[PDB]
């Protein structure tokens, strides 16, 4: 089974604290920046829908003016509860903070899909992802410091999984 648009989703990555490997999955709420929740958790506000899907040319045709899901392909993200869109803030370290954006306006919401080891070909279900803002050229990052376990864009890349 492969990812499609307009699916419901969960992003989730792994860590290892303290010897122990966890299971996070990306959250965010209305009133706003993004947080990490371990799995055991209200799905809510861990749910986005892959609104769009479109090629480097394609996005940067309508930057100027069903579907299956590609490597190299970048992708809209909308948070099902607020109907907020996922984006690389411009707050914070070169390293920038990820929240939630009103609008699917500017390259900031858009971010690509990159394999981890095996482009063009389909993005399975349960698979190791490299998610790249477009906007700031950063990855998708765990970041564990100081014991709070956030989610930002760095130059650091963090595997990500999407489930529906």
């Amino acid at each position: 089974q492969f990812l499609r648009t307009d699916d419901e989703v969960v992003l989730q990555c792994s860590a290892t604290v303290l010897k122990e490997q966890l299971k996070l999955c990306l959250a965010a709420e209305g009133f706003r920046l993004c947080f990490l929740e371990p799995t055991s958790p209200d799905l809510a506000i861990c749910c986005f829908t892959l609104e769009q899907s479109l090629s480097v040319r394609a996005l940067q045709e309508m930057l100027a003016n069903h579907r299956t899901l590609l490597y190299g392909h970048a992708i809209l993200l909308r948070h099902a509860h607020s109907r907020m869109y996922l984006s690389c803030l411009t707050t914070s370290k070169l390293a920038f903070d990820v929240g939630l954006q009103e609008d699917a306006t500017g390259e900031a919401c858009w971010w690509t899909m990159h394999p981890a080891s095996k482009e063009g070909e389909k993005v399975r279900v349960g698979d190791d992802l490299i998610l790249v803002s477009v906007s700031s050229e950063r990855y998708l990052h765990l970041s564990t410091a100081s014991g709070e376990l956030q989610v930002d864009a760095s130059f650091m890349q963090t595997l990500w999984n999407m489930n529906p």
